[PDB]
């Protein structure tokens, strides 16, 4: 029948005094938001960064995405990608974009993945790199110059470029954005090396999330195993993982704990280590993604 939306997870809202730095405010909620997988961090209502992008050279070639391609089995500037991206999506609900419900385009998304009546191909501009045409946090690169209003999100600790990415190792990266279109998405993975991960959003429409906790991480990859092509489910884990598109609810129908946020503008979403998360845009929107590490 209909997708059946997994439970919430959980959503933060710290003060002032705990939004005071990333790394230990993420070690106090751990106790709670490992147990989900990923968890929502609203910043308090005052804290506004400016969109540091340049907006006016910004170009890129999104990839093709078609939904059903496991059942089966242009360049843009990001104006003309948005008119793109709202015409379709106003096109296929026949409403304004900002009318559709959340919940019916999560519906018509799992519907469409497994329909082999109907086909539907979106476009993504994912793996932007941010030292292409500069963060959407403000940085001081000396690239662009800064205004003084800006300058306290240019130092600010959840600014994603200063956050901690070295691993202490015995030997003694960048964040990347993501311009969605509604339906585009990201399937089921992992990071290297089971780091975390922290993204924003930082304009748009909101980005639909599904999380696994670290702890069932061997019980979801035996289900992905099992009902996986048979002709991927040899692959190793890092080129399977560019196919693992399963339905949340085959998941939960296996006893897998899923959990899903919608994350918008100006929310944060952070991802715990060996915690499985997929998703999907619900429409145009820009996101900024980058794994630290603890
Ligand atoms: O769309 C998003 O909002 C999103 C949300 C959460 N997570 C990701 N992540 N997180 C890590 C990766 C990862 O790529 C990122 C880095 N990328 C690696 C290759 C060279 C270029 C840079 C990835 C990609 C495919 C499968 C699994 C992980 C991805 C990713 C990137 C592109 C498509 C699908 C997934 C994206
Ligand atoms: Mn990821």
């Amino acid at each position: 029948a209909e997708f059946v939306p997994p439970p919430e997870c959980p959503v933060f809202e710290p003060s002032w005094e705990e939004f005071t730095d990333p790394l230990s405010f993420i070690g106090r909620i751990r106790p709670l938001a490992e147990k989900t997988g990923i968890c929502k961090i609203r910043p308090p209502k005052d804290w506004q960064p400016p969109f540091a992008c340049e907006v006016k050279s910004f170009r890129f070639t999104p990839r093709v995405q078609r939904l059903n391609e496991l059942e089966a089995m242009r360049e843009y500037t990001l104006q003309s990608f948005g008119e793109m991206a709202d015409n379709f999506k106003s096109d296929y609900f026949n409403m304004p974009v900002h009318m559709v419900p959340t919940e019916l385009v999560e519906k018509e998304f799992w519907r469409l993945v497994s329909s082999i009546e109907e086909d539907v191909i979106v476009e993504y501009g994912a793996d932007i790199s941010s030292k292409d045409f500069g963060s959407g946090f403000p940085v001081k690169d000396g690239r662009r110059k800064i205004l003084p209003e800006e300058e306290e999100y240019a130092l600010s600790g959840w600014n994603l470029n200063n956050m901690p990415v070295l691993e202490q190792s015995v030997l003694a990266k960048v964040p990347w954005l993501y311009v969605g279109m509604c339906f585009s998405s990201f399937c089921w993975h992992i990071e290297d090396h089971w780091s975390y991960s922290i993204n924003y959003l930082h304009w748009g429409e909101p980005k639909t999330w599904y999380g696994v906790p670290s702890h069932a991480a061997e019980q979801l990859e035996e289900v992905m195993r099992e009902l996986a092509p048979e002709l991927f489910e040899s692959q190793p884990d890092l080129l399977h993982q560019l196919v693992t598109i399963m339905n949340p609810n085959v998941l939960m129908e296996h006893g897998v704990p899923v959990y899903r946020t919608n994350q918008c503008a100006g929310e944060f979403v952070v991802t715990f280590p060996r915690a499985y998360h997929s998703g999907f845009n619900q429409g145009y929107n820009f996101a900024e993604a980058v794994n630290f590490c603890t």
